[PDB]
């Protein structure tokens, strides 16, 4: 009896938080997202989305790294998948498109678990973590994976966003706050063993 996962924390000071310029989403609205969404269903299918789950620790509290636009939304680093694109390397793809940095030297993101799986039966906001009833055709695929960080690196955040630290305490059972994927995190976050180093 020991069948979790060992995973290596660091404390949120080892890390360095730089700027760069903005970076802007593909649709300026909540109308224009699904609408695109409808447009590139009918043309290829299914969408296929991955997204990071980046943990640091600060005195041995665990906290989740989450993109907030301006003051308005919380979202995970992560995006859209090209067609017949690995869900890991597009995974490594986006996060340094997001967080990679200005000087073009390297990070080197290491994925090697699976977390969850979402799905969008409608071009509307609602996801879960099954296909549900009658559901034949969905809309989007999501995906998240664990990014296990080294012990110290080098983030440059576009200028529009900032990285903030969330405490676990504070996304559970905050599904308003945080909707249903992140605020889910303690629950799927409580299987590793975590090392605070
Ligand atoms: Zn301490
Ligand atoms: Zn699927």
């Amino acid at each position: 009896s020991m069948l979790e996962r060992t995973i290596n924390l660091y404390p949120l000071t080892n890390y360095t938080f730089g700027t760069k310029e903005p970076l802007y989403e593909k649709d300026s609205s909540v109308a224009a997202r699904f609408q695109r969404m409808r447009e590139e269903f009918d043309k290829i299918g299914m969408r296929r989305t991955v997204e990071g789950v980046l943990i640091v620790h600060e005195h041995r509290l665990p906290h989740v790294l989450l993109l907030q636009l301006g003051t308005t939304f919380f979202k995970l680093p992560g995006g859209e998948l090209n067609p017949g694109e690995d869900e890991v390397e597009g995974l490594k793809r986006l996060m340094t498109e997001i967080l990679g940095r200005q000087d073009g030297v390297l990070q080197d993101w290491v994925i090697d678990d699976c977390i969850g799986n979402w799905w969008r039966p409608n071009f509307e906001p609602p996801q879960y973590p099954y296909i549900p009833a009658h559901i034949t055709k969905p809309k989007e695929h999501k995906k998240l994976f664990l990014v296990q960080l080294q012990e110290k690196a080098l983030f440059a955040v576009p200028k529009n966003y900032k990285l903030v630290a969330a405490p676990l305490f504070e996304l559970y059972d905050n599904a308003p706050g945080y909707g249903p994927i992140i605020s889910s995190l303690p629950q799927l976050l409580s299987r590793f063993n975590f090392i605070y180093n």
